[PDB]
């Protein structure tokens, strides 16, 4: 429903001019996203703006993503929408403000991200894809580090569903393909290096994926055996032998970080402090 903004129980009748524009965030990968402040509360939020005069293709993608996120109001690992504003000229989609994405944390850190953090990250992302395949029959089709968002309070959510209904897997080029993309992302963040960084064209990446063996987590960085095993599983070329989430969620690596307390909130704020 339009016109209402609800930040945690408290619902507020509001309109666009009840918000102060604090500047844009990054690029318009799905839409133009502003950081905005609620003049009544003081709360600052992310607001995506869709202009009705905008690109027809981008607008179809923004509506799909919204469709998925309103459906996912009860997944703690998918960013929550706080409400919508519909004016004669624009649609304003209020999202909870996250910090940044794993891609930019990799930039800031200038090196590997510790297994402790990638652990909590694997739990939140696998359960997100599982919740999305089970309760709604959607699959993501674009899981990559720029789509994994974090915040200062430790939360790790998944964010961009604009091309999602029902980093590319071998059988998505040559017929659980979101399982492959998660593994490529995990190897990138774990080593700080993208495993197909020397390819000068898109098709050259696709030939590497099908011709050479999967990128494996190296053995000399102290990675635990469970983490190495989990990545080897996701990075199975033959999709017939790749596990579904019900089997993935029973992996020991998943089980270690469901229970273990990992202070990602502190690790996040220190990385962001370093320039
Ligand atoms: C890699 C992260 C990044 O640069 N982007 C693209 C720009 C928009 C940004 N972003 N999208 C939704 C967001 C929410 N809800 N909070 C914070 N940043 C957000 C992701």
């Amino acid at each position: 429903q339009t016109g209402y903004l609800t930040i945690g129980g408290q619902r507020y009748q509001a309109e666009i001019n009840d918000l102060e524009n604090l500047g844009e965030m990054g690029s318009g990968t799905c839409g133009q996203v502003w950081k905005m402040r609620f003049r009544k509360t003081g709360h600052v939020i992310a607001v995506k703006q869709m202009r009705r005069s905008g690109n027809k293709e981008e607008n179809k993608r923004i509506l799909m993503d919204l469709d998925v996120v309103l459906k996912s109001h009860d997944c703690p690992y998918i960013v929550q929408c706080f409400g919508t504003f519909i004016t004669n000229t624009d649609v304003f989609i209020a999202m909870e403000l996250m910090g940044t994405c794993a891609e930019k944390l990799k930039k800031r850190m200038q090196g590997p991200i510790p297994e402790r953090i990638l652990g909590k990250m694997t739990v939140a992302i696998v359960k997100a894809l599982y919740y999305l395949k089970e309760k709604h029959g959607v699959i993501h089709r674009d899981v990559k580090p720029s789509n994994i968002l974090l915040d200062e309070r430790g939360q790790i959510k998944l964010c961009d569903f604009g091309i999602s209904g029902r980093y590319m897997a071998p059988e998505r080029i040559d017929p659980r393909a979101d399982v492959w993309s998660l593994g490529i992302s995990l190897v990138e963040l774990a080593t700080g290096q993208f495993p197909y960084k020397n390819c000068k064209t898109d098709f050259e990446v696709l030939t590497k994926v099908l011709q050479e063996e999967p990128p494996l987590l190296p053995g000399h960085m102290g990675f635990s055996g469970d983490f190495q095993s989990f990545v080897k599983d996701c990075l199975t070329k033959d999709h017939r032998k790749r596990p579904k989430y019900n089997k993935l969620l029973e992996h020991s690596f998943i089980k270690r970080y469901e229970t273990l307390e990992v202070d990602v909130a502190s690790w996040f704020k220190d990385v962001m402090a370093k320039t």
